[PDB]
C-alpha cells in the first residue's frame, strides 16, 4: 500500500537500431481506489504471460498517450470538443470520461520515458517501430 | 445548420511572414443544441467577449490546439493506459460538437498545429489568433 510500482520497458527510442530499458516508476492512489490499485500490484507481480511482465504496448499516441495490459479514421479528421474547446487530429473517442484514475508518473525521468516511448506511436495509436515496447521487469520499490 | 469557421492568423513554422487559414467546421446541433449554441454564440460575440482577437494557447504537433504542469496519469478503462495530454478527459467531461468540415481546413489545422511542441507550448513568439468567425 505504500511502495511505487515500476516499469522496465525494452524499447528502440525514434531513429535508432539499438534497444534501451528505460523504467517507468508509479506513484499509486491505493487510498483513493484501493480495489484498482491493488489488482495492478498483483498483476505487476504474477508470472510472465500471467501478469504485466512479459506483455506489451498495444497502442501508442506521441505526446499523448500509452495503452497496455490486453470512428478511427473520423477522429484523425479533426474534432472539435467543448471541456475551452479543442481541436484534436489523433485518436481521442478512447477518452470516455469513464476511466478510473489510480495513479502518476512519479518523477521526471520516468516522464522522459514515458514520452520517449510515446514517439513510438502513430495518431491512430499503431505502434511505428519493429520493436513494440515490451515490459521486461514489473515490482515495487 | 450551418458551418462555422475560423480565420486564424499565423506564421507558418520556419518562417517569418504571417498568413490567415480559414478552418471550417460542421457541428452536431442535433446531438448537442446547448453545446453547439454556446460556441456560435462566442464566434458571433465582439472582440473582448468572444473568439474573435482570441489566441490559441497550447498545440502539440498532430495532435491538438486549445482555445477559448506536465502529469503522466495512470488509469484503467488488465487494460491500462499512461496520458499526458488531455488529462481531465479521463474521469471528466469533454463534449464533442463538431468536426473539421474539410480537406483545405485539415491542412489549415495541420500547419498550426506545427507551431506548438511536445509540451503544448506555442514556440513561435506570436500566438496564433483567430481574427474572424462566423458562420457560412
Amino acid at each position: 500500500s505504500m511502495s511505487q510500482v515500476f516499469f522496465d520497458v525494452e524499447y528502440a527510442p525514434v531513429g535508432t537500431a539499438e534497444t534501451k530499458v528505460g523504467r517507468i516508476v508509479f506513484n499509486l492512489f491505493d487510498k483513493d481506489v484501493p480495489k484498482t490499485a491493488k489488482n495492478f500490484r498483483e498483476l505487476c507481480k504474477r508470472p510472465a504471460g500471467e501478469g504485466y511482465r512479459e506483455s506489451t504496448f498495444h497502442r501508442i499516441i506521441p505526446n499523448f498517450m500509452i495503452q497496455g495490459g490486453d470512428s478511427r479514421k473520423h477522429d484523425k479528421k479533426g474534432i472539435l470538443s467543448m471541456a475551452q474547446f479543442f481541436i484534436t487530429t489523433a485518436v481521442t473517442s478512447w477518452l470516455d470520461g469513464k476511466h478510473v484514475v489510480f495513479g502518476e508518473v512519479a518523477d521526471e525521468k520516468s516522464y522522459s520515458v514515458v514520452k520517449e516511448i510515446e514517439a513510438l506511436g502513430s495518431s491512430s495509436g499503431s505502434v511505428r517501430s519493429n520493436t513494440r515496447p515490451k515490459i521486461v521487469n514489473c515490482g515495487e520499490l
